[PDB]
């Protein structure tokens, strides 16, 4: 299990929960030094509980596949939450099986889903640590649309943190003032499963990318990234979905 605390929060305990849950992850193999998470784990094992209080003390449990790092659902006092999907469903047989009641929400887990649900697009949902105090304070008591714009934050203020350094960085820039995610960072995310694959894949092609991955940088610009010797694969990448998952 992972934990943290909104009250007392700044840029380097966020960064310790962070490196905390990159850490929690199982992995046997990096591939060019960076952690290939499993194809695929059995029973209860294949989830991560994250304990996160709000700056009041409250706390959710979100439970976490290890394997992709998809938020499956979540605990708030008595009751449980998962996301309508296969994968969430099965995770129900294993994690918060003592909630007196569990709801599925109206929604699967996936982006497109939750923008549609929340009313907006994540380009347009201020993320930082206020944003996620104030998600965990939305996920206390179930309300479904507010819930969709709460799980948007709380994805990225966790797993795409954990999966980019420079997600993690953004977020700590916002530790006392949300703003809406830089075009890098939208870029980052919707091409985590793509970098994985052609990271993999270079294992067997000297380090060059099968099929290159077009990314927005630090500035709005839209750059090709074809090998290994990339800046996203040298510094920002921190775990590899599986092809296998792929
Ligand atoms: C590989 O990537 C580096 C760093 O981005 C770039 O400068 C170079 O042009 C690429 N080289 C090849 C052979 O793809
Ligand atoms: C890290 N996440 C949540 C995202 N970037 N989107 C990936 C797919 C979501 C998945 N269905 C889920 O169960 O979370």
């Amino acid at each position: 299990d992972v934990s943290f605390r909104l009250s007392g929060a700044d840029p380097s305990s966020y960064g310790m929960f962070i490196k905390d849950l990159r850490n929690a992850l199982p992995h046997t193999e990096k591939v060019y030094n960076i952690p290939l998470l499993l194809p695929s784990v059995s029973g209860a094992g294949r989830y991560l509980l994250m304990h996160l209080f709000n700056y009041d003390g409250n706390t959710i449990t979100v439970a976490v596949d290890v394997t992709n790092v998809y938020i499956m659902g979540y605990l708030a006092l008595t009751t449980s939450y998962f996301f309508n999907e296969p994968a969430a469903d099965l995770a129900s047989q294993y994690v918060f099986r003592s909630a007196r009641r569990k709801i599925t929400l109206p929604y699967s887990g996936n982006y497109e889903r939750l923008q549609i649900a929340a009313g907006k697009p994540r380009e347009k949902i201020p993320i930082g640590l206020p944003a996620l105090d104030t998600a965990i304070s939305t996920l206390l008591h179930y309300d479904s649309t507010a819930a969709a714009g709460a799980l948007l934050v709380l994805i990225q203020t966790t797993a795409e943190a954990a999966r980019f350094k420079y997600i993690e960085q953004q977020i700590q820039e916002r530790a006392y003032r949300d703003e809406v995610p830089s075009s890098a960072t939208i870029s980052l995310e919707n091409s985590w499963s793509g970098l994985s694959k052609q990271i993999q894949l270079a294992q067997g092609n000297n380090g060059v990318f099968r099929t290159p991955t077009v990314l927005v940088d630090s500035k709005g610009n839209r750059v090709q990234i074809t090998n290994v010797t990339s800046n996203v694969v040298t510094s920002n990448i921190q775990l590899l979905l599986n092809t296998k998952n792929i």
